[PDB]
């Protein structure tokens, strides 16, 4: 009765928020927006659409329990999902500035990969060490060598990689099962 249950979602992940209903809905915010290393007016967070304010309450809003929040923490707002004559899917979250990533430099990147039931199987961020690749070599899985050509320091691309760009019916490390679709969310960091 006094309390509500929400869910956050970033893109990627989801993360749950216990809230008393008289509480700001700024708790909720600051609370996320920490996670990321982030202040949370740098942060969208909607809510039926409709952006959230600091001052406003889950009462004031008339949320339900288990409603869903949508945070943005990239920098474009409408975004767009790019599938190639790979299959490859792709999608710019930040532009980045500066040179372009093409084949045969060496870029350094922080991503995350998770399965697409939501099951996270690395992340750089994790080690808190950039992961870093001859871009275009075949060091790495195709939908990689094919999905960071053209993105720009700074730039966030969520990359969706059908298992024939990924490790195929092989399956990777006991965690990666065969004919998985990987999901990537890759920051350009370095090229
Ligand atoms: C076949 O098995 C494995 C392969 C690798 N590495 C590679 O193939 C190098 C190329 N990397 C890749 O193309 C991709 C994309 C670039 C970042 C690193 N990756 S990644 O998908 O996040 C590697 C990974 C797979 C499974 C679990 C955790 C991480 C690493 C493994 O253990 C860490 C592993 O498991 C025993
Ligand atoms: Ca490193």
């Amino acid at each position: 009765e006094t309390h509500i249950n929400l869910k956050v979602s970033d893109g990627s992940s989801e993360i749950f928020f216990k809230i008393k209903k008289t509480t700001p809905l700024r708790r909720l915010m600051e609370a996320f927006a920490k996670r990321q290393g982030k202040e949370m007016d740098s942060l969208r967070f909607l809510y039926d659409g409709i952006r959230i304010q600091a001052d406003q309450t889950p009462e004031d809003l008339d949320m339900e329990d288990n409603d869903i929040i949508e945070a943005h923490r990239e920098q474009i707002g409408g975004s767009t999902v790019v599938t190639t004559e790979s299959g490859l899917k792709y999608e710019d979250l930040t532009e980045g500035s500066g040179a372009e990533a093409r084949a045969g430099q060496t870029v350094s990147v922080h991503y995350t990969g998770w399965l697409t039931d939501g099951q996270k199987f690395d992340s750089s961020k994790d080690r808190n060490d950039p992961f870093a690749f001859v871009l275009g070599g075949g060091m790495v899985i195709k939908g990689w060598d094919e999905g960071v050509q053209g993105m720009k320091v700074g730039g966030v691309r969520r990359l969706t990689i059908p298992p024939q760009l990924g490790y195929g019916a092989r399956g990777a490390g006991g965690v990666i099962p065969p004919n998985a679709t990987l999901v990537f969310e890759v920051e350009l960091l370095d090229v």
